C-alpha cells in the first residue's frame, strides 16, 4: 500500500494511547451474613475483583508498549529520511461441604448477622460505573488520518485488538456486578424465606413451657425445620460464583 506518513501525528497518538485511564475501583465486598455460602461468595468476588485489577495493571503496560512502537515507528521514519538526505486464572472458592440444614436458631442467628448486603451492593456499584468508564476510554484505538500503508495497517491492527479487550473488560466488570448484585438478592431473598430467630425462639419456649401444647406445635416446628433446610441449600447452590478469568491483554 502507498505509504503517507505524518511523524507528529503519530508521536500524538502514542502520547493517547498510553494516556491513563481512571482506576478501578477498591470497595472490598464483604460477606452479607455469617453462612460459609456468603462467606465463600464474598471471597470468591476479592479473588475475582483482585485478577481484574492485576489484569487492568498488565492493560496499561500493553498501552505503554504500543506508545513505545509507534515512537520507534515515528523515529526510524526520521532514519531512514536521514539516510536519505505472570498473569493466571482467578482461584475458584470451594464450596463443598456447606451445611444444606442447622440447628434452626443457628440458622436464624448466622442469616441476620451480618451487613445483609450492603457491601455488595456498593462493590456492584464501583464496578458497573467502571464498566461505563472504559466503554468511555475506546477513542484512542482509532484509526488513522495521515498515516496510511503497511505500518499504519498493522498498528490499526493491534489498535483494534486493544479496543476489543477494553470492551472485554467492561462485560467482565459489568458481569462481575451482576455477581454481587445476586448475591445480594439472594440474601434478601433468604431473609424473606428463612423463619426469623424471635419466631423460632418464640416456638420453643412455648413447647418447652406447655406439655399439652406439644404434640399440636410440634408441626409448626417442623414446617419452620424443613422451610430452613430449603433456604439453605438454595442459598449454598445459588451463592456459588463463578471466577472472573479474564482474558490476558
Ligand atoms: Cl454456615
Amino acid at each position: 500500500a502507498m505509504v503517507t506518513v505524518d511523524q507528529q501525528e503519530i508521536l500524538n497518538r502514542a502520547n493517547e494511547v498510553e494516556a491513563p485511564m481512571a482506576d478501578p475501583p477498591t470497595d472490598v465486598p464483604i460477606t452479607p451474613c455469617e453462612l460459609t455460602a456468603a462467606k465463600n461468595a464474598a471471597q470468591q468476588l476479592v479473588l475475582s475483583a483482585d485478577n481484574m485489577r492485576e489484569y487492568l495493571a498488565a492493560g496499561a503496560k500493553e498501552r505503554q508498549r504500543l506508545a513505545t512502537s509507534l515512537r520507534n515507528a515515528a523515529k526510524a521514519y526520521g532514519e531512514v529520511d536521514e539516510e536519505a538526505a505472570e498473569l493466571t486464572d482467578t482461584p475458584r472458592v470451594a464450596t463443598a461441604g456447606e451445611p444444606n440444614f442447622m440447628d434452626l436458631k443457628e440458622a436464624a442467628r448466622k442469616l441476620e448477622t451480618g451487613d445483609q448486603g450492603a457491601s455488595l451492593a456498593h462493590f456492584a456499584d464501583g464496578w458497573n460505573t467502571f464498566n461505563l468508564t472504559l466503554q468511555g476510554d475506546v477513542k484512542r484505538f482509532r484509526g488513522f488520518d495521515n498515516w496510511e500503508g503497511d505500518a499504519a495497517t498493522a498498528c490499526e491492527a493491534s489498535l483494534d485488538q486493544q479496543r476489543q479487550w477494553i470492551l472485554h473488560m467492561a462485560k467482565l466488570s459489568a458481569a462481575m456486578a451482576k455477581q454481587a448484585q445476586y448475591v445480594a438478592q439472594l440474601h434478601v431473598w433468604a431473609r424473606r424465606e428463612h423463619p426469623t430467630y424471635e419466631d423460632i425462639v418464640g416456638l420453643e419456649r412455648l413447647y418447652a413451657e406447655n406439655p399439652s401444647a406439644r404434640d399440636q406445635i410440634l408441626p409448626v416446628y417442623a414446617e419452620y425445620q424443613q422451610r430452613s433446610e430449603k433456604v439453605l441449600t438454595e442459598y449454598n447452590n445459588k451463592a456459588a460464583l463463578e471466577p472472573v478469568n479474564p482474558p490476558k491483554p
